[PDB]
This record gives C-alpha cells, sequence and structure tokens, in this order.
C-alpha cells in the first residue's frame, strides 16, 4: 500500500495517486442553495513532508468521509481531482487544490509515519542570509547555546517580560540567534541539547541579523521528523564543529 | 577537485591531469635487488567509465601509498607519469601504463536499493537484499574450525535496527567477522546480503557483499539521531 508519492508532486491529470496525510485542519460543513438546489461542503488541509494541500468534499463525499475525518489523525488519500488554486482563499501555498469525487478513498494509518503536525516550510540557516528584514520564515535547528533569560519590566506598573537568545545550527555549521520572548523565554529548557522547528519567525535586522520568535510563531521542541533526526544525528556523528555567525 | 578526465583521455606528456577511479586491483609489494641496493613497487588497475589503466609505484611512494590505496575503493589520482605500456606482463586493454612520482597525490572519494528492516518478510529465502540499520547489539566472534586440519573462520552475530523498530540478525563470517567494531554503536550499510532462513528468518554478509560503516548518506544520519530521540525503548526481533 506505499504506492504513496507525495503532496508536493501530485499535478493536474496524474495518473493516479495515493497520498500519507496528516490532516492539520478541518473546517464545519459548508451549507449553500441556488437557483439548482442545496448543496454543502467542507475542507481539509493536509500535511506531509514535502508540502501542504487544500482539500474539499462536496455533497454525498461530505455524508461520507465527514464523521470518519479526524482532526491530528493520518490518512491514506487516493483518487481526486486537482485544479489550479483559489489561493485568495487560503493561507496554503501549494498551486493546486484537491477535490473529492465519489472514487475516492481515506484510509486511516497505525503510525504517524513521523508525519509534521503543522505545515513547515523551512529555510535553511545558511540562506537566512538572503531574506530581507521583516520577512517570515520557518527553520528547524540544533540548539549550538543558550543564555540566561532576562526579566525586563516596566518600572510603572508590573508588566514585565522575560527575554532570552538562544542559538540553532543545522548540519551546515552556520548559527543564528533567535529571540524568545514571555512564556517561550521562561519555559525554554536547553537540557540535551534540543532540536527546535520553529514556524512563522520574524528575520530582524534590528541590533543585528536574527530571527524574532513572535506570539505569532509556533515553536515545537524535538518533533518526531525526519529532518529533526538528520540534525541531531548528524550532530552525534560530527557536532564537535565550533560554528559561524549570521 | 572535479577537473577530471576520463582515464581513456590520457596521453603522455600530456598537459596536466586529474582522474575518479577505482582500484579494482592492488598486487602485493615486489622486492628487487641489483647493484644499487634494495627497492620496491606494487602496482595497480584503474577502471572508470571510458576505460582502465595499470599503475606501478615505486620505492618511497610504496611507503606512501601502499597503506592509502584500499583494493575495491575509489579515488582522485593526479599527475603521474605515462608511458606505452608492457603488455606482456598484463592484460589491460590500455595503450600506456601509469606511474606514480612524489609529485602525485591520491585523495579519497557505492549505491544501495534498501530494503526496510521492517519488510524483509516480504523477501523470499535466498534473494539478495541491502540494508541500513543502526547496530542494537553484538555477539562477540566465535572460531570455528575443522580439526582435520589448519583451516579456521570466525563467526560473529550482529544486530540491526531501523526505525521501524524491527531488528534483523546479520550474520558476519571471517574477516568481516573478525574486525566487526561495536564501537560507537555503528550504522551499517549491507549491500547484498542473503536472506536466509536456515536458522532463523536473518542476513548473511557474504564475501560478495559488501559493508559500508557509518556511510555519509542522509538515511545513516537519520537513523542515528532517530536512535537518540527513540532508541532505548526497544526491540522486536526477528
Amino acid at each position: 500500500m506505499s504506492k504513496v508519492v507525495p503532496i508536493a508532486s501530485l499535478t493536474p491529470y496524474q495518473s493516479k495517486w495515493t497520498i500519507c496525510a496528516r490532516v492539520t485542519n478541518k473546517s464545519q460543513i459548508r451549507t449553500w442553495s441556488n437557483s439548482r438546489g442545496e448543496g454543502k461542503l467542507f475542507s481539509l488541509e493536509l500535511v506531509d513532508e514535502s508540502g501542504e494541500i487544500r482539500a474539499t468534499a462536496f455533497n454525498e463525499q461530505v455524508d461520507k468521509f465527514f464523521p470518519l475525518i479526524e482532526v491530528n489523525k493520518v490518512y491514506y488519500f487516493s483518487k481526486g481531482t486537482l485544479k489550479i488554486a483559489n489561493k485568495q482563499f487560503t493561507a496554503v501555498k501549494n498551486d493546486y487544490e484537491m477535490t473529492f469525487n465519489n472514487e475516492t478513498s481515506v484510509m486511516p494509518c497505525e503510525d504517524d509515519h513521523h508525519l509534521p503536525t503543522v505545515q513547515f516550510d523551512f529555510t535553511g540557516i545558511d540562506d537566512l542570509e538572503n531574506k530581507s528584514k521583516d520577512s517570515l520564515v520557518d527553520i528547524i535547528g540544533i540548539c549550538k547555546s543558550y543564555e540566561d533569560a532576562t526579566k525586563i519590566t516596566v518600572r510603572s506598573n508590573n508588566r514585565e517580560v522575560a527575554k532570552r537568545n538562544i542559538y540553532l545550527m543545522d548540519t551546515s555549521g552556520k548559527v543564528v540567534t533567535a529571540t524568545l520572548w514571555g512564556e517561550d523565554a521562561d519555559k525554554f529548557d536547553g537540557s540535551r541539547q534540543p532540536v527546535l522547528a520553529i514556524k512563522g519567525a520574524r528575520v530582524s535586522d534590528f541590533g543585528g541579523r536574527s530571527l524574532s520568535v513572535l506570539s505569532s510563531s509556533t515553536i515545537i521542541a524535538n518533533p518526531d521528523i525526519p529532518e529533526a533526526y538528520k540534525l541531531r544525528g548528524w550532530f552525534d556523528a560530527e557536532g564537535q564543529a565550533l560554528d559561524g555567525v549570521s
């Protein structure tokens, strides 16, 4: 049954395909009526290692699949059609969208195949130097070292906020400073040298190039992802590597 | 370091060259004596896509490269000397033969179709598969002998495991059995072992087989790292 192929390789009019993906999001059933009558639909956003794709099931397939598909699980999806996407209605970047037909099947999986839990589009650390200030990025690297947190308070009131710098490195030997605030800064645990995947960080040139972890950014620690393994694994092997700013 | 040219394109008094090829043959060290004293040399056969060529290294160079060239590997050979070949001492097709001097340098440089350890119960007996797995443990080696004479071969079982969480027993014999080094939990990339059912489902590392330890490839780093984060909880043998 592993004739599965990557989401990012689906093009319209493709012979046939079957993908392995985690459902990261699912809408509620949508209903509409027009001169022709009523209709209903729901959408999912599927994720695998290579990418992401938004999918929609209409009328009958709503009845069938709505109840059979829960949020963070993994499933084998096969046969559906693909078309150019309506990017004005989604943040998914994929050039195409998948729509279910009445010969579309969805099979639950035993394990998660080490599929990510959110969509990550990683800019290797060595490529951060190319991104313009203020641009968003998803990165992943191992912790080279970390500073202690500082409590920054406003003298007038009781507002106060932890700030903290950490330093990551991937297999390219390059390091970036990532800045953490509030909850993230406080909670950091540099124990056992963790791999951090960071989604939606912002590149800052303020005070020197770096990456700011916004409230809106997401940080996953040691996700069970092949990239996280490649890193950790490469550290053990050749993690006696010195370092390199930027 | 990729200014290399096909072995077949080489000629003597050539401008300058570098080649990438497999030492498909190394002779031992040949010693000789005349009235200028002792002297040694050792030759090699070198093949590439274009063709093949015999190379010789004398005295000092032997000392240097003898240890550095492993029979079935691959290398970056540069700037030796080429002459019309003495075809009566070799079967190498080439019109020319290569020879090494102190201004000659050799720096290092297979491919497998991996079958997941968890999908070997899908392979059938005596079929030839390639696996990659991190060592889970090893036994010490046992010297199997022949009472009759002075023949003896080492035998040792090692145990591999990939992310599937499954564990295969691989059997090593002779040289392979004798130098297996369990230190630092190595990753082993075995090409061409034999699925075998004799004493249970296991892998047989034959002479025809070849083992790369801690390859410099993506599935290897992946394995070591996964073992760190989830290579404590274990087993699920056969």
